[PDB]
């Protein structure tokens, strides 16, 4: 209460109790005033694959979505080595210690004061009535490292566009315009605070295990099958062979490898690659409304060893990389690659097609031939693994409401949700400057320049699956690198900059297929 | 399901009354001509459901004299590959072959107690070999002797003719029905669904 | 569902902030160049969802003079076959044609 | 209460329940000081059709009278297509988060 | 409570009752912002007897460890002439009358104002999970004389180093990095105050 007493305390920790783990995190945020308190439509130019119609909004939004917001690199190691699965359960959100500050510029110098009576106004959208921009893997999340202070991103959305003469950017009768002040928000001065709770609906555990067997390798090698097939037509008579005696390709099997499609493969060594000034021409693409879009990422189809793909798998970067690009003779040291090769026991590899198939009918005078299938799709009796969740990856996504969807899991990995966590939106309440004495009906153009800052917290209850495995011998686990390095891993440098040295997937411990 | 179906998919309708749906039969004459679906022309009817998935498979006549003399069928088999190595695809979805034909490990096969060793041979399918046939499923499932259907090859104008191309394989689409392979007296009862992040219609092939 | 959608799939995102995901744009120069997805280039973005299934279908202009004079459309139709006999495939999945075509 | 805590919250919405509809709206306003805190009479000049005698006042007034203050263009569409009549019943007015600034 | 009323009072005295003696002391402290709110690793150069790898921290710490913080020279005389032994039992710690001030420099002159809504955040480590730098006889304790005003020292620690080529300052895979914001501290504006109590385990008399 009041100006003098604080509205909250700092909670950042992790609590491991039985099969539950409970993470708490707090950060310090800074909110500017976007668009001078205005809504503005934004649109592209001309015809092309990138054309858009939308609205930029004088609001800002908290995004905690990404994993390592909630986990320290030790808690992640501790999590992925000891357990076969994780899913979220509950979350708890709070804002406190709001303080609003005003800026004044005399000549060329700034003087920042503190306005005690100014407010900010915040609301969460529980019914998902606004366009949902989370789960799209944007920037502007809580930083990895608790001592960083970050600036909240601006909120905006974009909507249907339409075919004008030379312009596909022309709005359509159904383009929606949402005013966020038509929501019943909550106005907060410096003393009072904001809170709400949320509960996840049941989802399946994410599998933290790598398989112990290939599909084609599921069998007893010591005894042959009782099934018979036609091996040899020669000699004007049919010859049936019995499946067995250590010839694996011939066995009958109940299950078949998962779906996928080929993807162009680019060697990590730079000298062997073909010198293309862009990879857009060679990418896998899908098209919607007459315009083509890169297909990324595909199904978790691993490439060949020593190769990679164009946006086929996720990739990250350090804090050392600023700007839009980096380059090196091999994959740059700032780039953090991910690899799905743990899934090659079930999922299809990207370096060649799915299989062959019968090309033609035969007779005595024509030879049988076969043709190769480059792509595959879902068939009955077929199994696959979903893409892995990383420490730097997104936690969830919203399943779009549609008349149908198949295996609704995000292609970037995550937990697909019908009712995801509500977006949280915040704004600085506009304070006008001194009005004129004579009345004028026009809008107020000029306001008092001000910004706000405070602290937030996120507390998520995670459910996790125990690991019971009777394998004798030891398993691969995540360990720190063994070299003496100038900078300790997952730690600041001399200049004070926090650095993630590499991505960490959750699949180490094995499991029988 | 122990039952064989009483009707084909394409044959589900009342033959005595025509549909109320209209389609474009004829473009000729610089004008569009819409025909009404009915009057005992079945291929033209609209239908709610479509036949099941499958793929072609090389077909081997039971008569030995008509077949092509291959010293092995591995080269001609349907195959799927995993971890860079190829595996025969057996058995496929329950796609019946033509009458009087069979496939390479497309359907199950057994043997008597009289057959010992790894092989048997005869001018026709040997007396010890016990064949199985899925032909009961031809009312829904796709046959193996040809592709699943045709599809539009190109865009048209006044000066170019419309063309179509043939689809050899199919996969799962919305609104499509099929039968699972039958259980025999000599066949396996169950299997373990491998624990995985996803599986579709998990019934043993 | 009685509603028409308010957004395209490829258009689901916040246009004002770029993604944190990186891809390989350019191989030239005997070295690999990674580009960061963002700055208002939509085709390059990573997305969680992909458009629905379907197949091509021959398209017939509503204007009669532009169409090719076929005395029947059976030869050009999309077809599926069952028990050795061919059947028109109608209607397909709800795949819209071009504007001004059927 | 006090300087530190807020005196209200933002309510703008519409609720359609049966045969009642309930609209809420909020705006942010700015009030100057008119006439240097003075009353002044005002009057025209000469003879004509427009001639007047009155007083200008150092006061200001809230006017919500006009319709679209209370309805969004979607709520209006939703109202006029589905119904044969409308009349008002009750209203509720509030001011809060007053703050005074000197120049 | 509030900005207007004080959160504590001044207690400095000593009470001799029987075989117990109870000392109270208060000082006035001043805390800057170290490292511009940053963590920084620090390390030596080359090979030698003094080589180190560690981290400097944007935190500061109260150290009352040294004796004469707690005793005046008369209380010490009175103690050592009359008695054969002493050991501690309990302690009680408090912070109060926090006030935070902001600095602005126009041209070359400073103007110090008072920010009422700013906070400081404090915690005690009961389970000794951080590196423990006390008991090493550093500076930065409470002054001997109650009227002195002192500045709190900066917190930092140093960890295992390793044999690089010409450098023993190279970090080792086991070098630990502790983030002090990963502790559940307590945030305090000007009105509210901080307190905790502690109890020594049995030790032999000195």
């Amino acid at each position: 209460d009041g100006v003098g007493q604080s509205s909250g305390n700092w909670h950042c920790d992790s609590v491991w109790m039985g099969d539950r783990v409970l993470t708490k995190s707090t950060r310090t945020w800074s909110l500017p005033t976007y668009n001078n308190h205005l809504y503005k439509q934004i649109n592209g130019s001309g015809t092309g694959d990138a054309v858009y119609f939308g609205y930029s909004t004088p609001w800002g939004y908290f995004d905690f979505n990404r994993f390592h917001c909630h986990f320290s690199p030790r808690d992640w190691q501790r999590l992925v080595n000891n357990h076969w699965g994780i899913r979220p359960r509950r979350l708890n959100f709070k804002l406190f210690n709001i303080q609003v500050k005003e800026v004044t510029t005399t000549d060329g110098t700034k003087t920042i004061a503190n306005n005690l009576t100014s407010t900010v106004q915040v609301f969460a959208d529980t019914e998902h009535q606004l366009p949902y921009i989370l789960g799209s893997a944007h920037e502007g999340c809580m930083p990895p490292f608790p001592a960083d202070v970050f600036m909240l991103p601006q909120y905006g959305y974009l909507t249907l566009n339409g075919p004008g003469s030379n312009n596909n950017n022309l709005s359509t009768p159904s383009s929606a315009f949402y005013c966020l002040e038509y929501f019943p928000s909550q106005m907060l001065r410096t003393g009072n605070n904001f809170v709400f709770t949320y509960e996840f609906e049941k989802v399946p555990f994410h599998s933290m295990f790598m398989h112990n067997q290939a599909l084609d390798r599921l069998m007893n090698p010591l005894v042959d099958q009782y099934l018979w097939y036609l091996d040899a037509t020669s000699g004007n008579n049919l010859t049936f062979r019995k499946a067995g005696a250590k010839n694996f390709p011939e066995y009958f099997r109940n299950w078949i490898p998962g779906p996928g499609c080929r993807n162009q493969q680019w060697n990590k060594v730079g000298t062997k690659n073909n010198p293309q000034t862009g990879t857009w021409a060679s990418a896998n693409k899908w098209r919607l409304q007459g315009r083509l879009n890169k297909y990324a990422p595909g199904q978790p189809n691993a490439p060949a060893e020593g190769f990679l793909t164009n946006a086929g798998d996720l990739a990250f970067a350090n804090a050392k990389a600023t700007g839009a690009t980096t380059a090196a003779g091999t994959v740059p040291a700032d780039i953090l690659l991910t690899s799905e090769s743990e899934t090659t026991t079930t999922n299809m590899m990207s370096n060649n097609g799915w299989g062959a198939i019968a090309s033609n009918n035969q007779n005595a005078s024509v030879a049988p031939t076969v043709q190769y299938e480059d792509s595959a799709h879902v068939l009955p009796g077929m199994v696959w693994q979903d893409r892995d969740i990383y420490l730097q990856g997104p936690i969830w996504a919203k399943i779009p409401e549609t008349d149908g969807h198949f295996h609704p899991s995000p292609l970037m990995g995550g937990f697909g949700l019908k009712n995801p966590p509500p977006q949280i939106l915040i704004k600085n309440t506009p304070v006008p400057a001194d009005p004129p004495t004579q009345f004028s009906s026009q809008k107020i153009n000029s306001f008092i320049t001000q910004y706000s800052t405070g602290q937030m917290t996120v507390e998520i209850e995670w459910e996790l699956r125990k690991e019971n495995s009777k394998r004798w011998n030891p398993e691969i686990q995540y360990t720190a690198n063994f070299n003496n390095s100038a900078n300790a891993q997952f730690s600041v440098n001399n200049n004070g900059l926090y650095i993630e040295d590499r991505t960490i997937g959750t699949r180490y411990l094995t499991h029988t297929l």
